[PDB]
């Protein structure tokens, strides 16, 4: 039978699905460790690999990318889980290796690929402590080209009074996503700062794993695809909305939680955001 992960329900995605809004024709790039295209609960439309030693974007030797992708778009059928936007056209942009790391050049190459390939939504469940002029340029260009760019805020917790949001999430053009649990409490690991935008479920998230498996993972990497998936639902209902509109809508209709330094604008509500 199919199971609906708590997180999907929490952001109110099923309300949209019931209406017939499921992300059809929206192109979402998962920039990560690849996607196992052999998984019966996923449908990969395309993609590219920028990892010099791992040239097939459709082999995920890590598991991270497959898991993120399932959150965005696990198919609505009689098996496994259900994604936020089950009808989305999913692209595997492999910029991380088997070990879950990757060079900035690889990551940037992936963003440039996504712009050139007309992705509607980019999901970056990754980050580093330092930025670069090239990293900023690429995210800025994507936004200027009308792409919705979403990224995990980071898993650095709190540190005195400073921001622990990593890059590229830290850049204003990118939506920075922090993690909450099923009770709406901020996860202890969730990065904090004035650059945090919104929260989404990120603790014990059940999704797809390579080799026709399913398992839970925790992290802001798990939170981000709920927002990428949400953007895809909005776009399926309002195809003419610009990325700016999508973003404002998501931020403006959240369920307010605690202070913005810890929760940003609050928990997204795709139902409210979709008007
Ligand atoms: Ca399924």
């Amino acid at each position: 039978a199919q199971s609906v992960p708590y997180g999907v329900s929490q952001i109110k995605a099923p309300a949209l699905h019931s209406q017939g809004y499921t992300g059809s024709n929206v192109k979402v790039a998962v920039i990560d460790s690849g996607i196992d295209s052999s998984h019966p609960d996923l449908k990969v439309a395309g993609g590219a690999s920028f990892v010099p030693s791992e040239t097939n974007p459709f082999q995920d030797n890590n598991s991270h990318g497959t898991h993120v992708a399932g959150t965005v778009a696990a198919l609505d059928n009689s098996i496994g889980v259900l994604g936020v936007a089950p009808s989305a056209s999913l692209y595997a942009v492999k910029v991380l290796g088997a070990d879950g790391s990757g060079q900035y050049s690889w990551i940037i190459n992936g963003i440039e690929w996504a712009i050139a390939n007309n992705m509607d939504v980019i999901n970056m469940s990754l980050g580093g402590p330092s930025g670069s002029a090239a990293l900023k340029a690429a995210v800025d260009k994507a936004v200027a080209s009308g792409v919705v760019v979403v990224a995990a805020a980071g898993n650095e917790g709190t540190s005195g009074s400073s921001s622990t949001v990593g890059y590229p999430a830290k850049y204003p053009s990118v939506i920075a996503v922090g993690a909450v649990d099923s009770s709406n409490q901020r996860a202890s690991f969730s990065s904090v700062g004035p650059e945090l935008d919104v929260m989404a479920p990120g603790v014990s998230i059940c999704s797809t794993l390579p080799g026709n498996k399913y398992g839970a993972k925790s992290g802001t990497s798990m939170a981000s695809p709920h927002v990428a998936g949400a953007a895809a639902l909005i776009l399926s209902k309002h195809p003419n909305w610009t990325n700016t509109q999508v973003r404002s809508s998501l931020e403006n209709t959240t369920t307010k939680l605690g202070d913005s330094f810890y929760y940003g604008k609050g928990l997204i509500n795709v139902q409210a955001a979709a008007q």
